[PDB]
DNA sequence: TTTTTTTT
């Protein structure tokens, strides 16, 4: 539920008062809503989406989600954490997937949970079984999401990640397939 | 209220 107090509202995204981050009106990939997906390979299955924010009108939002990254870095529990900017949930699109023409001018977010996030139609109905999931929210269509930045120190290392707590439908698109 | 992700 967004049973949240917004802190500051910019186009495209609202900052809450408990430290949550609506990102809007941006483009999903890979979603793995359904089922959850990993721990083939030692680590737990969860939850996930890439959520592809345009640099061109995500601007404010970004900067909200910079701020909010060094917030959680010095807020971490066993005292104020460094991390590497390779080690976060964003990531540069026309950097690090120079090759994937949906990366073009994007900024990228993953975000994770073991709880499968709230996942909503256009109507705004909760969606329950795996198969309606996965037809509602496909590679390719636009979303908008409520994450929640927090901080590893671990022993597999330091990163700033990003929670996912809900997936609402904005608009159909092109698959990506 | 909690915790490795990763492109997949
Ligand atoms: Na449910």
């Amino acid at each position: 539920a967004e049973k949240l107090v917004p802190a500051k509202k910019v186009k495209n995204g609202v900052l809450y008062k408990s430290g949550h981050i609506k990102v809007s009106n941006v483009r999903c990939s890979y979603p793995h809503l359904d089922k959850p997906y990993g721990g083939e390979d030692g680590g737990e299955p969860k939850y996930s989406i890439t959520l592809l924010m345009p640099k061109d009108t995500h601007g404010a939002i970004k900067k909200i989600i910079d701020e909010q990254i060094e917030l959680t870095k010095k807020n971490h529990k066993t005292g104020a954490l460094k991390v590497a900017p390779s080690m976060l949930f964003i990531k540069d699109g026309d950097v690090d997937f120079p090759d994937k023409p949906e990366c073009e001018g994007m900024w990228v977010i993953s975000a994770r949970e073991s709880t499968r996030p709230d996942v909503l139609n256009m109507e705004r109905e909760e969606l329950e079984s795996p198969n309606e999931i996965a037809e509602e929210i496909y590679g390719g269509c636009w979303v908008s999401s409520v994450i929640r930045p927090w901080s590893q120190e671990n022993k597999y290392g330091k990163r700033i990640n990003a929670n996912l707590l809900s997936v609402l439908k904005r608009k159909d698109d092109e698959p990506f397939g």
